[PDB]
């Protein structure tokens, strides 16, 4: 592909955030940005912080413009509070373009900044509906869209132990095997449907609604896979009842407790696989994507890893341990999510990540939640 010089231009420390290099203001203030699929605001620290070594300053820039309005934004994970402009921003290892695009300047913040995370702001990639304070204030991506040649379309490859953003088109030397899409349900989150579930190639038997009540979404910016309440208490006893192999303290299917072994010998094989079925394309149609352990046990400051998958109370989130497994494609102007084996993706000699389709499935539109 000719994205030679995007590939590799992510970076970011495990459980802490994928963030690209990007430039503010004239002349060009470098910054690394949290990359985010889960919300819709372009954010910079504006002000000093206990975990910024650098931020945004509005004063030496001559292209910044202000709005004069001030905006608060909560996330699940941390808030922020700031004030809106607009400036001139750029990506160096993206697409050779300049737009100007609303920044809200944070000065003020509550569990955002992670110390030591290296990264100085966020890239809200997702679609107008859900930003702050309201669907007026443009994103990022539709500013660079509506302002330059740069397609409606962006993929991420993100690295468990880097990775790369390619934005406008797709490189194929980022994932091995075919590439699958599922239909984007609605332009506010990347919201897609899941049809079944399946832990080590046992079926969890519940009505497809509960996969997505609330909804399932495809969020760059989480760590974990967050399931509904009622599916994650049905995937856990499962996912226990697999690897019975070896008992672990109850906090540890919380996140509460780590679990760690001897370097080199954590025994993979015990614990199962994990495979998300997605609405296909085609009517009646699905395919599953299935992660190993290596995703859904992340490894932490011997080896040891904390269990990656938690509960949650608006909807499915379908974050880092999914992502990292797969060769992700945002495919905004055919409102549809590709995913393919990523290149990347951590394994072992007896099991890899997988794509595969098609499968059988009646009754799909249902699955939705009303
Ligand atoms: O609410 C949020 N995510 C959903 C909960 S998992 C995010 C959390 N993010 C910090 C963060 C991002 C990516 C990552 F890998 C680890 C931490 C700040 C912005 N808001």
């Amino acid at each position: 592909g000719s994205f030679v010089e995007m590939v590799d231009n992510l970076r970011g420390k495990s459980g802490q955030g994928y963030y690209v290099e990007m430039t503010v203001g004239s002349p060009p203030q470098t910054l690394n940005i949290l990359v985010d699929t889960g919300s819709s605001n372009f954010a910079v620290g504006a002000a000093p912080h206990p975990f910024l070594h650098r931020y945004y300053q509005r004063q030496l820039s001559s292209t910044y413009r202000d709005l004069r309005k001030g905006v608060y934004v909560p996330y699940t994970q941390g808030a922020w509070a700031g004030e809106l402009g607009t400036d001139l921003v750029s990506i160096p290892h993206g697409p050779n373009v300049t737009v100007r695009a609303n920044i809200a300047a944070i000065t003020e913040s509550d569990k955002f900044f992670i110390n030591g995370s290296n990264w100085e702001g966020i890239l809200g990639l997702a679609y107008a509906e859900i930003a702050r304070p309201d669907d007026s204030l443009e994103p990022f991506f539709d500013s660079l869209v509506k302002q330059t040649h740069v397609p409606n379309l962006f993929s991420l490859q993100l690295c468990g132990a880097g990775g790369s953003m390619i934005i406008g088109g797709i490189d194929h030397s980022l994932y091995t095997g075919s590439l699958w899409y599922t239909p984007i349900r609605r332009e506010w989150y990347y919201e897609v449907i899941i049809v079944r579930v399946e832990i080590n190639g046992q079926d969890l038997k519940m009505d497809c609604k509960e996969y997505n009540y609330d909804k399932s979404i495809v969020d760059s910016g989480c760590t974990n896979l967050r399931l509904p309440k009622k599916v994650f208490e049905a995937a856990v006893k499962s996912i226990k009842a697999a690897s019975s192999t070896e008992k672990f303290p109850d906090g540890f299917w919380l996140g509460e407790q780590l679990v760690c072994w001897q370097a080199g010998t954590t025994p993979w094989n015990i614990f199962p696989v994990i495979s998300l079925y997605l609405m296909g394309e085609v009517t009646n149609q699905s395919f599953r994507i299935t992660i190993l352990p290596q995703q859904y046990l992340r490894p932490v400051e011997d080896d040891c890893y904390k269990f990656a998958i938690s509960q949650s109370s608006t909807g499915t989130v379908m974050g880092a341990v999914i992502m990292e497994g797969f060769y992700v494609v945002f495919d905004r102007a055919r409102k549809r999510i590709g995913f393919a084996v990523s290149a990347c993706h951590v394994h072992d000699e007896f099991r890899t990540a997988a794509v595969e389709g098609p499968f059988v499935t009646l009754d799909m539109e249902d699955c939705g939640y009303n």
